[PDB]
RNA sequence: CGUUACGCU
């Protein structure tokens, strides 16, 4: 089985619970080194119709899902709008994302969609 | 190992 990254964080690295308002940019000093090095299972929303898959985490995104952008079909979209327009409005759009991409290629995953296999 | 393409994001 598995535990939600949201809980998993709430428990070992943060002490507090995430709410629609928490800003991880502040808990960053220790959060990132805490996260770097672990494996997570990305479970795409049911509306993506895609099988879960695993990634090594490299850290936190520099910005939250709502600010952080990438290129999709030749357009800027934030992580938040991307998930929204794929029929899954994020619960925490203000949360920073898990960075699983490499130096040349960004891949940012909303923490609510990530879990750790135990 | 490299380059495209396509996903992912």
């Amino acid at each position: 089985s598995s535990m939600p990254m949201i809980e998993y964080l709430e428990r070992f690295s943060l002490k507090a619970k995430i709410n629609n308002t928490t800003n991880l940019d502040y808990s960053r000093r220790f959060l990132e080194p805490f996260l770097r090095g672990i494996n997570v299972v990305y479970t795409p929303p049911q509306s993506f119709q895609s099988a879960p898959r695993v990634y090594r985490v490299n850290g936190l995104s520099r910005a939250p899902a709502s600010s952080e952008t990438f290129e999709h079909d030749g357009k800027k979209v934030t992580i938040a709008s991307y998930f929204h327009s794929r029929n899954y409005p994020l619960k925490f759009p203000q949360l920073h994302c898990l960075n699983v991409g490499s130096s040349i290629k960004s891949i940012l995953l909303p923490i609510e969609l990530c879990s750790i296999e135990e």
